[PDB]
C-alpha cells in the first residue's frame, strides 16, 4: 500500500491535443495509470504556452509543465505515503498548491495523481474501482444520455442551442440502453443521409447536419426515435426521451440581458437561401421569453431534461425556470455551477436547480469530487456524472457513476471509442454485477419533484 | 501458466458497432483482454440467428461469442498460455475451413491475442517482448490519414485515403508532434476556405474538394504553414502516403478505371464544377500508372497503396518495375493478409510492401508468419488499424515486436486512433535508449 | 532481474586452448553461464601475450588479462541493472570499451557478460532461450550444413579449398537431417578407410584425406551420399547437397590478382609421386576465371551454396559471382564481412552476396549480432549462424538460428561434442516444439532469387 | 523431493553415433539431465527392432528409450528423489538379469544419474558433496592420452594409450597448464617430422611410429621441450601411463602376447621397416612382464594398465608382485567394474588399481560401491570416459566425491574431454582453499 513511484508523462487526447497521464506504483508492484480530460471560477488547467514548451504542439497546448510539476513538486511529497488514504493525499496536493483554483501545481497536474492513487488502491486490494469508491452497495447502471445532434459555437449550422441528446427511458438494463441508443443513432445517420446532410461527426461522436432551427432538429430526433420503432415518451414502456444542454451563456448578453439566436439571425439577416419561411421567428428573448419558448418545447417534445437553459450569471433565471418546469422537468447546472463547492452550496440554498453536471477536472481532486456528489445527492438533486470533449480510453467516469449510485452519466454519441470506452465499461461492470446489478429509467429521475 | 477460464462478450466498436472482447484467467489469476477490430477470413454477425434483432442492421456478434465460450474454451483450458503457436493451431483445426467461416474469425482471433496479452502479463514482459523477443525496439513510421475521399465520402474525391509521413522526424514524440501541427494548421486552412471539418471513421476530413489534385495542394500547404518541408528525405521533412483503393474504382469487363464520383459530379453539371468537361476519368492499367507518375513527380509522395485492382495482378507488377526503385508500392485488397496470395506477390514481385491486418487473416501465429515471410522478401509490414475500431492497442505492441519501421493507425483525433499513439509514446518511454526510430531509413524496400 | 553479480573464469575450448566463462548471478539466485569461443576489421580477441599471464600456457594464449577486465572492470558497471536490458547493457559495455574493435576490454569479456547475461535473464523467466532471444514465432530448425571432408592451410593434403560440406536438403526434420547426416558421415569414413586414407579427425570432426584434388573429394561426397542410399541434388525426395567454404583470401595474390591453387602447385612442382595425371591442370586463375571454375563445379556436382569464392578485398568479383549464379546458388560472404555491421551494409548495396556467417564473438554482442542478423533478413539473405574452429559445451548458436527463424546453421561435421552438443540441442528443441516447429530443407533457401 | 515426471530420449555422442538422455522432474519443479557414454552390463541398441533403419550401422537406442518411457518411469514416479539406492535396487530388480540385459543398462544408468542429478540441484548442493559428503574436496591428478595406437588406429604401435600424468603439478589448474604446454609442444614435434596431427576419438595423436619407444621417446622429448622434468616424482616432474590392452594382443590357446600390427608390416616388407627383422614380436606372459620392466628402467612410468590379458590372472599378480611397490597396475578389461571380478582382484592381489566406468555395471549405487570397496583394499579407483563420451561432466564429480586421486578422461582437445577438465577446474575454484590436490601423493596404493 505505500506508494514508492509516481510518474507522469504527457499523452494525446481524442481531439489531437497533450494531456496528463499518471501512473502509480506501489511497494507491493501494482501500478495504477490514469489520464486526465480536457474542456471561469473553475480549477485552472496548466498548459504550456509561456515556456520552453510552447513550440512542442499546435497552439502551446503542451502540458510538460503540468507533468514536471508532477515529477518534481507533488511526487517527493507523497512516495511513503499509503495508498488507501486518498482524502489525506487529496489535501496534501492541495496545501501544497495552496490557491483556490489550483493555479500553482495544475488542476491537470493534482486530479492525474489523485485518479492514479484511487486506480492502484483499488487493483491492490483486488477490488473493482467502483467498490472501491463507492463501497458494498455501489450497483446502480446509469441511464446515459447520449448528444447525437449538436449545434451551438464550433457548429457551422444555424442550431444555436448546443447539444440534442436522447435518453433511452424504457430499458431495463445498460446493455438494452445502449441497444435502443444503437438503434436510434444508426437510423439518424440514414435520415439525414437521405435528406442530403452530412453525417462525419464532431467531438462527442454525433452529427452537426446542417439543419436551420432548433424545431427541425428535435423533428430528426423524433422521427429517428419512431423509425428505430420506439416511442418518443419521457416514461414507459419503449420510450425514449429527448435532453438538451441550450448552453446559453454563449447566446446571452449580460448588458441587454436578452437572449438571441445568433447564428439564425445572422443568416436571415443576410437572406441566405433557404431562410425566408423562417422570416418572422423570434431571435431575441428575455429570460421570461426564453423560459416560455423552453415552455412550448417541453409541451410539444418529450424534453426529460435541460442544461444550462440560462446563462451562468442569471441566478434569478435558474431559479425561476426550476419553480415553474421542475416537478416534470430535470433542470441541469454546468456553465452555473462548473462543479465548483461554493456555487453547488448556492444552488441548493436557491433551488437554483434539481440537477448538477459532475466534471472531476473542474473541481480537481476526487476527494473533491465524492464530496460535491454526496452533498448534492443528500440534496435531492441529481449528479449526471460528465465527459470533456478532450477524452481519452480511460474510463474512470463509468467507475464513479456507478460507486454513487448516481443513475445518470452523459459520456457521449454512439461513435468514437472516446465514448464508446465508457460504455464498454458499463456493459463489463453490468456483466460483473450480475443480478446484483439496478437499472432505473424514469425511476432515476428521483430529484424531479 | 495453465489456461483456466475463457470468457467472450459482446463490446462495441468506434462505429457504434458490435464486437468480440475476450478474457482469459491463467492459474495465477493473471488475466489477458484483447478486442477484435472491424473493417479473407469471415467476420460472424448475427443475421439470421436469434440474436438479430438485439443491434442496427442484424450487426450483434454473440454467435460469435457463443462459439468462444462454448466451442473454443472448453477445447482450451489446461494448455499452457505460453504455446501461442499450439493453440492457434487447435482452433483453426477446431474450425476447419480456409476462411475460419464455423466458428468465426472474430471469434479466433480474440481469443489467439487474449491468450498472448495474458503470458506476457504473466512473465512480467512487455507484450512487444514477448511476442518479438530481445531485439524488439525499433518505433514505427506512422502514415496519418488526414484528408478522406473514396466510397465511404460525400466529396468527389475518388481515391480513398491522403495520408502524411513525417520521415524528417527523428523520434515517436517528434513524429507526433510534426503530425499535430499539420493536422491542426490543415484544419484551420479548411475552415477558411469554406469546407467542414468534423471527421470521418479514422479522424481525418472529408472536405469537398473537387480534385486528387486539389487535396494533395492543401497537405502541402498545411506541411509548409506548419513549418515543415514537403519532401520524401531530409530535415524537417513531411512527406505523402496515398490509398487510392482502386478495386473500387475498377471495371473488371471493360478493364477501365473510373473517377466515379467527380464523373458523376460533372456530368450532372453540379455547381461549382464547370470548366472540368475536358477532365480525364477513364484510365487503362497503363494510363492510370502514367497518371500516378505525373502524382509522383509533383508532390512528395513516398508510397502508394492499391494503386490498382485486386485483380490487376499484371499491372501491379509494372508498376512495382516503374516506381519501386523510389516508391513504396503495397498490397491491400491484393493481398488481404492471406499466406498464399503473398506467395504470389513475393513470386510476381507484385508489390514491396505489405498492409498487415490480425483480423484478416484471424490468428497472431499466422500474422506473425505473414510478416517473418514478407520481411525476408525484403517488403515492408505496415501494420494496420481497421475502419473499426476499439481502445485495444495490439497493433502498437505488434509493430515494435517485428521493428516493422511502419504503421498505418489514423489520423490525429478519435482515441480509437489516439490510444495507438499513446501505446507507441509509452513504449518509447520504456525503451529509453535502446530504442530506435529510423526515418527516412525505414525503407528498406525501396530500392 | 537485478544484477547481484558477475564472475568470468578461464576455461579450454575445444583445441585446448584457454577462452572466457562468464556467470551471472541475480537478485533471485539464478544464474546464467555462457562461453566465448575462438577462430582483419573484426572484433579484438584479449589473450595474455605480452602480460605476465603469459607463460601460464602455450603460446601466450592465456585470457586471464580478458578475465580480469570482465571481474574488475566491468560487473561494477553493471551490478545493479534490470538483466532483461539486453540493448542497454551491451550499450554500456560498448561505451566502456569506447574503440570500434573492443580492443580496451576484449571481444572475448563483452561476449561472454553479454551472452551470460540473456541466458540468466531466460531461465529467470523459465523461458526458452530460443524464445527470450526470438519472441513468440522463433520456431524454425536449421537446415544444417556439415563440414566432412577438409583442405585448405592446416591440411597437409593438396586440397586447396577449405570447407566441403553435405546438406541434407530433402529432410523434414532436424532429427531426419541428423539421421541423413550420420549415414553419410559414417559411409565416408568406410570409403575412405577403404581407399588406403586416414580418418582421424580435424578441429570440426571432418576427415582431411590424403586426396590430391577438389574433384576427387567431390566425387568421395557424391559417392558417399550414393551409398547411403540418398540422391546428390539440391532438391527433392532423400536429396543431399554440397556446400562450400572456398575460403579464397587465402588463395590470392593481391597485387597479381589471381588466385593459386597452392598445395596442388607445390606438389606438381616437386614431381610428386602421384601427381603426373595432373600435369596440365590449370593453377592459377583470374577472378573471372574462378568464377568460370565455380561455374564448371556447379554444373558437375549438386552445390548450393558457396562461401568465400573470392578474395576478402575482392568486393567486385564478389558482385559479378552473385549476379552470375545467385539465382541458383548461395553465395555466402564470411571473410569478406566478418559479421561487421559497416561491411554488411556495402554488401547489401552492392549486393556482393545473398547470405552472411553470423558469428557473435566476430562483432562481440548479442545486441549488435541481432541487430545484424535484422539487417540482413530485412534485406533478403540468408544468415547462416556460425561455430568456430575452437568451440566448447555451450551451444547458444542453436537457440539463435532457431530465435530469428534463420533457416541454416553452420556448427561441424558429425563428430566432436563441440559440434555434436549444438545439434542435441536442436533435436531438445524440436521436440520441445512438437508440432509447433518447421523445417525446411530447400525452401530455406528465401535468399536463392 | 518427490519425482513428477522421467523422459528419455535419443541424442548423439562424439563419435556421431546415438546415445541415451535421461530427464528427471520433481515436485518442485527442478530437474536433473544425464547422458549415457559408450565403448559387463548390456548397452541395449536398435537392430533388430522397428527402429534399425533409423541410424548407421543400427546403432539407434530407441529401444532403450522406450524402456525408460514405458517400463522404468512408472514404476519409480512418486518415490523420494534422495532414495538413491532403493530407486536403483527397483530397476535393479525390474530388469531382473545380471547383465541388465532386459531393460538395457543405458536405460538403467541414464535414470540413476539424472536423478542424482535432480536431488543435488533441488537440495542447491554441489553434485560432488551429494554423492561423497563433506569431505568430497580432492581434486584428481589426471591421465591424459595423448599418443595413441592399438587395434583403432592406423599405425603399428601396437599397445593403446600412451598418456601424461603431470605429477609435479600443485593444483588441477596446474596440472592443466601442464599437459596443455606438453601436448601442444608435442603437435610440433611430430609435424616437424612429418607425422600428421589429427586426431582420434579420444583427442590424441595417432603418428606413424614405428614402436612402442618410439612414442616413448616422443613423449619425453615433448616434456622436455615444454620445459618440465620426465620423472615419476619432484618439482616440474611429468610421468608416463599407459594403456597396454593387451587382450586385443593375446591368443588364448598358444598363451602368446603378438605385436600384431607390428609383425604385419615387417612381413609385408613395408618401407621404412628395414633392419627390424630380429625385433621380438611374440612373447610369453614371463616375457611380457620382463619387456615391461625394461620400459619401466627406461622411462618415468608410473601406472600400466591391462598389460596382461583379461583371462592371465595368474600373470597379473605375478606382475603386480613384482612391481606394484613402485609401479600403479590397473584392470580394465580384467574386471570392466564388475563387483565379482573386483572380489578376485582383490583376494588374489591381482592389481593396485582398478578403472572405474559407470555405464560398465550400470547404476550409480552399485558403482559407489565397487569405488567404496575398492579403496578399502587399499586399491586407486581411477575414474574413466568411454570412447563415445557427451558434454556430460558427471565423472568429474564422481571423481571428487570419493577424493580418488585420479581420472582418466582424455588428451586435451574435443571438448568431449575438455569438458571434464572444465567442470573440474569450476569445482576447485568452489573450493578454494578447501580444496586439495595430492600429485605424486596421490599414489596411495603404491607399496
Amino acid at each position: 500500500p505505500i506508494i514508492e513511484r509516481i510518474q507522469a508523462r504527457e499523452i494525446l487526447d481524442s481531439r489531437g491535443n497533450p494531456t496528463v497521464q499518471v501512473e502509480v506504483t506501489t511497494d507491493y508492484e501494482i501500478t495504477g495509470v490514469a489520464n486526465v480530460p480536457s474542456g471561469s471560477r473553475e480549477a485552472l488547467e496548466l498548459r504550456d504556452k509561456g515556456t520552453k514548451y510552447e513550440g512542442n504542439w499546435f497552439g502551446g497546448k503542451g502540458v510538460m509543465t503540468a507533468v514536471d510539476n508532477v515529477n518534481e513538486k507533488i511526487a517527493p511529497e507523497l512516495i511513503g505515503m499509503s495508498v488507501f488514504d486518498q482524502r489525506a493525499i487529496d489535501k496534501l496536493m492541495i496545501e501544497l498548491d495552496g490557491t483556490a483554483t489550483k493555479s500553482k501545481l495544475g488542476a491537470n497536474a493534482i486530479l492525474g495523481v489523485s485518479l492514479a492513487v484511487a486506480r492502484a488502491a483499488a487493483t491492490e486490494l483486488g477490488m473493482p474501482l467502483y467498490r472501491y469508491i463507492g463501497g458494498a452497495n455501489a450497483h446502480t447502471l446509469p441511464l446515459p444520455m447520449l448528444n447525437v445532434l449538436n449545434g451551438g459555437e464550433h457548429a457551422s449550422n444555424t442550431v444555436d442551442f448546443q447539444e440534442f441528446m436522447i435518453m433511452p427511458v424504457g430499458a431495463k438494463s445498460l446493455r438494452e440502453a445502449l441497444q435502443m441508443a444503437n438503434k436510434v443513432f444508426h437510423n439518424l445517420a440514414k435520415l439525414l443521409k437521405k435528406a442530403g446532410y452530412g453525417t462525419q461527426v464532431g467531438d462527442e461522436g454525433g452529427f452537426a447536419p446542417n439543419c436551420k432551427s432548433h424545431e427541425e432538429v428535435l423533428d430528426y430526433l423524433v422521427e429517428a426515435i419512431k423509425v428505430a420503432g420506439y416511442t418518443p415518451a419521457t416514461s414507459g414502456k419503449n420510450a425514449i426521451a429527448i435532453a438538451l444542454d441550450a448552453a446559453c451563456s454563449e447566446l446571452y448578453d449580460e448588458n441587454s440581458k436578452k437572449y438571441t439566436f445568433k447564428k439564425l439571425k445572422q443568416a436571415i439577416a443576410e437572406k441566405r437561401s433557404g431562410f425566408e419561411h423562417l422570416d418572422n421567428v423570434k431571435l431575441e428573448y428575455t429570460t421570461d421569453e426564453l423560459i416560455e419558448y423552453f415552455g412550448k418545447l417541453i409541451d410539444k417534445y418529450p424534453i426529460i431534461s435541460i442544461e444550462d437553459g440560462l446563462a451562468e450569471s442569471d441566478w434569478e433565471g435558474f431559479a425561476k425556470m426550476t419553480a415553474k418546469f421542475g416537478s416534470k422537468v430535470q433542470i441541469v447546472g454546468d456553465d452555473l455551477t462548473v462543479t465548483n463547492p461554493k456555487l453547488l452550496e448556492k444552488a441548493i440554498e436557491q433551488k437554483s436547480m434539481n440537477a448538477i453536471l459532475i466534471k472531476l477536472n473542474q473541481i480537481g481532486s476526487l476527494s473533491e469530487t465524492m464530496d460535491a456528489i454526496n452533498k448534492a445527492q443528500k440534496a435531492n438533486m441529481a449528479c449526471v456524472v460528465s465527459h470533456r470533449s478532450g477524452e481519452t480510453e480511460d474510463t474512470t467516469i463509468a467507475d464513479l457513476a456507478v460507486a454513487f449510485n448516481t443513475g445518470q452519466i452523459k459520456t457521449g454519441s454512439m461513435s468514437r471509442t472516446d465514448r464508446i470506452a465508457k460504455y464498454n465499461r458499463l456493459l463489463v461492470i453490468e456483466e460483473e454485477l450480475g443480478e446484483q446489478s439496478e437499472f432505473e429509467g424514469s425511476k432515476a429521475f428521483y430529484n424531479i419533484k
